């Protein structure tokens, strides 16, 4: 039901949709495909936003509840132990995120670094 869509393409591989996506060369040239498990999706976007030697392609986990019937959600693909193991980790890795987490900010009044 979901093949009825231009954006759904199921089967293809991570590394096609990647190749596919980048020679549109338009931004926010997107496609749904499987994940590994059912009832998860993925969805990736082209964009030109990070030079970092332009341009990136992000992926999306698409999640579902345990409902009635049952709903979705754009969620990453990781889950934390912790809040802080989760922030961590996305010092170093951008995630799901657009720019990753470099500086703390404390906004207690008159309050100021080491």
């Amino acid at each position: 039901n979901l093949e009825t869509y231009e954006w759904y393409n199921k089967s293809i591989s991570r590394d096609k949709a990647e190749k596919l996506l980048l020679d549109t060369g338009k931004e926010g040239a997107f496609m749904v495909r499987d994940s590994r498990t059912p009832g998860t999706y993925t969805v990736s976007v082209f964009t030109k936003a990070i030079i970092s030697e332009n341009p990136c392609i992000k992926h999306y986990h698409i999640k579902e509840t345990n409902d009635s019937p049952k709903r979705y959600y754009v969620a990453e693909k990781y889950v934390f132990d912790s809040i802080p193991l989760l922030i961590q980790y996305h010092q170093y890795n951008g995630g799901g995120l657009v720019t990753r987490l470099r500086y703390p900010v404390c906004g207690s009044p008159g309050i100021h670094r080491d």
